[PDB]
């Protein structure tokens, strides 16, 4: 519910939106294991009628050279939902300056709603 300081999990994404890192926070508060996403899209569990909006927001990530997410839902392991709000932040190669990966911060609103 509102507030709650320990309920967020890190993540990062391929430049395609696919997973390649997620913190084991995604298991308490989603039931996926980090590893289960990873080497898949987050797009998976993006709620569809918010998912397009979602693309969107990886389809700026320019505004402040950044982008966040608004606060959506996430499909729960379980076949439930989750609410939780991503913040997604390119992370440059040192040599050329190239987005390489993206360093995307979740926080759930609300845990497992099923």
């Amino acid at each position: 519910g509102e507030f709650l300081d320990s309920k967020t999990f890190l993540s990062r994404f391929s430049m395609d939106m696919k997973f390649t890192y997620c913190d084991d926070r995604i298991t308490e508060l989603i039931g996926y294991h980090p590893e289960e996403l990873l080497g898949r899209s987050a797009s998976e569990f993006w709620h569809a009628l918010d998912s397009e909006n979602m693309t969107k927001s990886h389809q700026n990530l320019c505004t402040k050279g950044q982008v966040v997410s608004g606060q959506y839902r996430m499909l729960a392991k379980h076949g439930g939902y989750v609410w939780l709000e991503t913040q997604m932040t390119v992370i440059y190669n040192p040599r050329n300056l190239q987005p390489q990966c993206i360093m995307a911060v979740n926080y759930v609103l609300s845990e497992i709603e099923k």
